[PDB]
């Protein structure tokens, strides 16, 4: 028996709300964030034209047997084109219920995704064309091709909810980084067919994401609050712990399937909706989230950060050292990069991120305080941002440097942040070195274009 969680906000902006998509997501943000996502209906007469062929896009959708509470891999089998994936995927779903494939309630296909993952003698297993990279494959939004397009696929173009647009734009704070990170700058592709599903997960960094249903049948999801995360975690601690055990890369990652009424019995919030073609949906910073496909579909999503959200990404890489988890970039190295562009950028953009810096110099102005009464005393500027991520990556906690880290000869190419100086080698404190990208004089000067960016 399966008792629907209670729906998440459902949002139907007017035209003038809709036409800036970060003034709209701020503006929803006390809300959505009590709730962890949220749907957004775009005005009526919003329909971008879709830019993808049938017949000449192929894939490889992995497989997916249906079972719950049980260790997936984050990222990782014959080849569909589009066409043949949905006439599988359809094939599947009418056999599966003897039934045309429109005429399955979606409370019908929800109550039995949940009875499949949790009876163990039934081996149900799926396929889904899942993180199909908007660069090779190509956006369902309109881009600019040297083709020519419609005037429609014109105006929709250079529209914010146009996702190829969306993490460029500049009040997303990720546009200023030049490491082509991709997992988060670019769209992804998500092809469902009906039972294909995505693990409860968090996005990287606890950013956010939006997530848009081109077209299909619907793909249904389930929500959990930003401030109920640790609840969550504790939750799935208990109940499944080899997901937890430390793994040794970024895509190593261990996700699972997990009965939201098993949720709610341990007074986790949890929110579902049904998200339907030509609707958004948004995950909000740290809010996990879980779903499965009612049908053949076609989603695209990507991740992106405004301000609101830089203290949040300071903190989570706070988490990221703790856990010993590897970074997707460096946050200080952004931090830095925004405040060298200070007289280019948004002035709102400006002031939060001098906020932010504050509390980066501080942090550090302690740190350095700290390895110098242990007797650290040889220093040597170094320019990180050089380094290849995995040449600058803490021996301990695996964070990747930027403002400072501390080196041995007696260790050639090994670094520590300064957290972990202890960690490094076995010789003595004045045979370390300490590596720092800027001297307190050269971070203060700074800071200080960011206050005259901002009070302008
Ligand atoms: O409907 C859904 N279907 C599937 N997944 C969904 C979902 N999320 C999926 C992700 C992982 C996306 N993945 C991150 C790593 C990315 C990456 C980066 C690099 Cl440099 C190399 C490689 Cl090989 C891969 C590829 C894209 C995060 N949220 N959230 C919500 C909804 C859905
Ligand atoms: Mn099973
Ligand atoms: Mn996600
Ligand atoms: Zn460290």
């Amino acid at each position: 028996m399966f008792l629907p969680p209670p729906e998440c906000p459902v949002f139907e902006p007017s035209w003038e709300e809709f036409a800036d998509p970060f003034a709209f997501i701020h503006k929803i943000r006390p809300i959505a964030e009590q709730t962890g996502i949220c749907k957004v209906r775009p005005p009526p007469d919003w329909q971008p034209p879709f830019a993808c062929d049938v017949d000449k896009l192929h894939f490889t959708p992995r497989i997916q047997r249906l079972n719950e509470l049980e260790a997936q891999t984050r990222v990782k089998a014959r080849d569909y084109t589009l066409r043949t994936f949905g006439e599988m995927a359809d094939a599947f779903k009418s056999d599966y219920f003897n039934m045309p494939v429109h005429m399955v309630p979606t409370e019908l296909v929800e109550k039995e995704f949940w009875r499949l993952v949790s009876t163990i003698e039934e081996d149900v297993t799926v396929e889904y064309g899942a993180d199909i990279a908007s660069k090779e494959f190509g956006s369902g939004f309109p881009v600019r091709d040297g083709i020519k397009l419609s005037p429609e696929e014109e105006e929709y173009l250079d529209s914010g909810w146009n996702l190829n647009n969306m993490p460029v734009m500049e009040q997303s704070v990720l546009a200023h980084i030049t490491a082509d990170i991709c997992g988060m700058k670019l769209p992804w592709l998500y092809v469902g067919m009906c039972f294909s599903s995505f693990c409860w997960h968090i996005e990287d960094h606890w950013s956010y994401s939006i997530n848009y249903l081109h077209w299909g049948e619907p793909k249904t999801w389930y929500g959990v609050p930003g401030y109920a995360a640790e609840q969550l975690e504790n939750v799935m601690k208990k109940l499944a712990p080899e997901l937890f055990v430390s793994q040794p890369d970024l895509l190593h990652q261990l996700v699972t399937i997990m009965n939201p009424n098993t949720l709610m019995t341990h007074e986790v919030p949890v929110y579902r909706t049904n998200q339907c073609a030509g609707e958004f949906v948004i995950t909000f910073p740290r809010a996990y989230h879980s779903g499965f496909n009612q049908g053949f579909n076609f989603a695209e999503a990507v991740n992106f950060c405004t301000v609101d959200w830089l203290p949040l990404g300071r903190q989570c890489v706070e988490h990221y050292r703790l856990l010993h988890r590897y970074c997707v970039f460096s946050h200080d190295e952004m931090i830095c990069k925004m405040a060298s562009k200070a007289d280019v950028l948004d002035v709102v953009v400006a002031s939060t991120v001098q906020k932010d810096m504050a509390i980066m110099i501080e942090d550090e102005k302690a740190l350095r305080e700290t390895v110098r009464k242990l007797g650290v005393i040889d220093s040597e500027r170094m320019d990180f941002e050089l380094l290849p991520d995995d040449e600058r990556q803490c021996v301990k906690c695996k964070t990747t440097c930027f403002m400072s880290a501390i080196s041995c000869s007696c260790k050639p190419g090994l670094l520590v942040c300064l957290h972990h100086v202890k960690e490094l080698c076995s010789c003595p404190p004045y045979k370390y070195k300490l590596r720092y990208r800027y001297t307190l004089d050269d971070l203060y000067p700074m800071m200080n274009a960011l206050k005259l960016r901002a009070e302008s």
